[PDB]
């Protein structure tokens, strides 16, 4: 049902950021696997946008799967950043890597016994990247990453300052306060294609899905969504060359010939997805 359901609105503090994360939850059950569904580019600090664009509650109510939805964060590429967080609002402090590898995971152990470990991150535009290098770095928490729509060399070329003008017309960030100028290793450690060898040694399962900038009914035709999917699409195509290329061997590579940068089209994966984390992640 979409109202109805053990939905919790949660408020996780971190002491790294030094505030409450709201979190959006549902349990799959007591010791069941998570999955941490990371919101797009311009998050919002009342609801993730899956929340707000999906059922995905819904969706993965009974699947024995809890769903776990931070809230916040705009431009934060669920990094840990070198300096405060400062945009058209003001600053906050962004250290996301540490609050979803150590405080959520422990408050979440701890305060609904949701299992710590063996758990999947999916994530959208920014977040998609953010997935991926989630897994590469704490393979034993995340054993599936999911990355829609997502800029996958974000360190090459353009890369670095294609992510500060996105940063910058989501809340009027500024790339050099999160990994710094281009030149700081940061970038590098962060590029999922960078880190595919890790990806590939820890047997991460991944779920890559990209669109290619055409709309078909599911709608989502316009300009800037059609000129986003296709713009991120080739470093997607790239990924998956380099993924084989280093024997990689366990992934779901979805490139349909249909797809804008739209809500619709990831709702239409994380539904996509469901069985299939349910196998990776033993929900059974
Ligand atoms: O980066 C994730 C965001 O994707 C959407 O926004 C992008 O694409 C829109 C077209 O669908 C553009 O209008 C917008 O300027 C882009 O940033 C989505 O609207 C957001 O919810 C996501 O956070
Ligand atoms: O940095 C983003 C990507 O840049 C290159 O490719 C882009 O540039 C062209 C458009 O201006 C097209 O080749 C394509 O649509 C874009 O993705 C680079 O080749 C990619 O690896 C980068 O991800």
């Amino acid at each position: 049902s979409r109202p109805g359901l053990p939905v919790e609105y949660l408020q996780v503090p971190s002491p790294s950021m030094g505030r409450d994360i709201k979190v959006q939850f549902q349990s799959g059950g007591n010791n069941s696997p998570a999955v941490y569904l990371l919101d797009g580019l311009r998050a919002q600090d009342d609801y993730n946008g899956w929340d707000i664009n999906t059922p995905a509650f819904e969706w993965y109510y009974q699947s024995g799967l809890s769903i776990v939805m931070p809230v916040g964060g705009q431009s934060s590429f669920y990094s840990d950043w070198y300096s405060p967080a400062c945009g058209k609002a003001g600053c906050q402090t962004y250290k996301w890597e540490t609050f979803l590898t150590s405080e959520l995971p422990q408050w979440l152990s701890a305060n609904r016994a949701v299992k710590p470990t063996g758990s999947a991150a999916i994530g959208l535009s920014m977040a998609g990247s953010s997935a991926m290098i989630l897994a590469a770095y704490h393979p034993q928490q995340f054993i599936y990453a999911g990355s829609l729509s997502a800029l996958l060399d974000p360190s090459q070329g353009m890369g670095p300052s294609l992510i500060g003008l996105a940063m910058g017309d989501a809340g009027g960030y500024k790339a050099a306060d999160m990994w710094g100028p281009s030149s700081d290793p940061a970038w590098e450690r962060n590029d999922p294609t960078q880190q595919i060898p890790k990806l590939v040694a820890n047997n991460t399962r991944l779920w890559v899905y990209c669109g290619n900038g055409t709309p078909n009914e599911l709608g989502g035709a316009n300009i800037p969504a059609e000129f986003l999917e296709n713009f991120v699409r080739s470093s997607n195509l790239k990924f998956q060359d380099a993924y084989n290329a280093a024997g990689g061997h366990n992934a779901v590579f979805n490139f349909p010939p249909n797809g804008t940068h739209s809500w619709e089209y990831w709702g239409a994966q994380l539904n996509a997805m469901k069985g299939d984390l349910q196998s990776s992640l033993g929900a059974g």
